[PDB]
């Protein structure tokens, strides 16, 4: 499914993203945007054979199972393609044990080099909350 950006927000508000860990909602849309142009079923393979899942483009060497990685973890106890359902529930679960993990958003590449700093509040503008 790819969302439209206020049918998103929407949906990490009811999940619990909205300020989770400080965070305000345009964080975790702005990052969706950059990491996935908002497609759940989003893959990008890493040079080091990892692969980045969903949404939120969640790594398959520390936080899900994908059969395909050598040595990985799976710290959010799931296999990756539970990450690409149109149903973000299982996207959003596992985000909020990586964004509790130290170094907080920082952990999405595209959200520290595209949305970190900026007027992120843009990313709800308009939409019905
Ligand atoms: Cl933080
Ligand atoms: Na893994």
């Amino acid at each position: 499914k790819v969302f439209g950006r206020c049918e998103l927000a929407a949906a990490m508000k009811r999940h619990g993203l909205d300020n989770y860990r400080g965070y305000s909602l345009g964080n975790w849309v702005c990052a969706a945007k950059f990491e996935s142009n908002f497609n759940t079923q989003a893959t990008n393979r890493n040079t080091d054979g990892s692969t980045d899942y969903g949404i939120l483009q969640i790594n398959s060497r520390w936080w899900c199972n994908d059969g395909r990685t050598p040595g990985s973890r799976n710290l959010c106890n799931i296999p990756c393609s539970a990450l690409l359902s149109s149903d973000i529930t299982a996207s959003v679960n596992c985000a909020k044990k990586i964004v509790s993990d130290g170094n907080g958003m920082n952990a999405w590449v595209a959200w520290r080099n595209r949305c970190k700093g900026t007027d992120v509040q843009a990313w709800i503008r308009g939409c019905r909350l």
